[PDB]
């Protein structure tokens, strides 16, 4: 089953090269505690933010280029990264925008983490209705000492 | 020798009610080259917004109240601060508003980062007299992967 994971502005805005405006630690251990032991699919900029192989999980780079690292798999399809994943209950897929419009077709749940903040971007993720999807679980926490804005985790089963 | 370490967003702001809206992991590894092994002061809302110790430093608190935490330096005053500090060269200040305000005269020498960040803010930095302090080094960076907002370090010395 494939899952997208992500982090959405308002509008949708997600981040395409530079880090986005916000410091979240809780949102970072949502997604920590939801993608663990399982394998990640990600592209280009999404691993250079991140900037070292996720641990606990088996990382899968999404691009044309060549790779730089061997600590990582570096796919040059949707059908090679699926197939580098293996038989597993779940894969997840972490971004950016190009990416997720490539699984989107093919997902069957979504985690998204909605943040309460205005940010001029290019990229958004992807329109998908909430019709073809049924929101199952929603839980909002405000902005605090820690965490600049309120945010609110989602998820989602497409039916 | 004392001096101050912050970094300030436009209009000289520092701190709002919540945590501020960047995510610069080059600017805290200055903090940490800047403070590593000196004795470093701060508030009590500054203490609980770091969450524990800063490692390989002497941290002492400056505050009215009780101590909750055995593993800090409580301290009530400003004469109390300066002394927990001991025979060492240099006392790093850390914030927040009101301890940059009862420090500042006594300082001599500012390390800032300065961030092109527009904010509302809760709390500034006092303001200083660019008459007073020469700018020795600057060192601009624009945001990247890993850190959202263009930011310059700055250190300026009392004349
Ligand atoms: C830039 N980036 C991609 C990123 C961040 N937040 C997201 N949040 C959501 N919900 N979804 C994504 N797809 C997402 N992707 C990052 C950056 C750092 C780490 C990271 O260091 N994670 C540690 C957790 C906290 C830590 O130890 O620093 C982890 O083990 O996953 C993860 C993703
Ligand atoms: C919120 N806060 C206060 C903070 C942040 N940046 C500043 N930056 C400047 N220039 N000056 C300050 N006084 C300042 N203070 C923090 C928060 C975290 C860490 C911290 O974890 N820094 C680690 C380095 C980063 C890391 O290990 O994650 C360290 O060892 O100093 C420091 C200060
Ligand atoms: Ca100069
Ligand atoms: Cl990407
Ligand atoms: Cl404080």
């Amino acid at each position: 089953m494939i899952s997208l994971i992500a982090a959405l502005a308002v509008d949708r805005v997600i981040g395409m090269e530079n880090a986005m405006p916000w410091n979240l630690p809780a949102s970072l251990a949502w997604f920590k505690r939801n993608t663990l032991d399982k394998p990640v699919i990600m592209g280009r900029h999404t691993w250079e933010s991140i900037g070292r192989p996720l641990p606990g999980r088996k990382n899968i780079i999404l691009s044309s280029q060549p790779g730089t690292d061997d600590r990582v798999t570096w796919v040059k399809s949707v059908d090679e990264a699926i197939a580098a994943c293996g038989d597993v209950p779940e894969i997840m897929v972490i971004g950016g925008g190009r990416v997720y419009e490539q699984f989107l077709p093919k997902a069957q749940k979504l985690y998204l983490t909605h943040i309460d903040a205005e940010v001029e971007g290019d990229t958004h993720f992807p329109d998908y209705e909430p019709d073809d999807w049924e929101s199952v679980s929603s839980e909002f926490h405000d902005a605090d000492a820690q965490n600049s804005h309120s945010y609110c985790f989602e998820i989602l089963e497409r039916r």
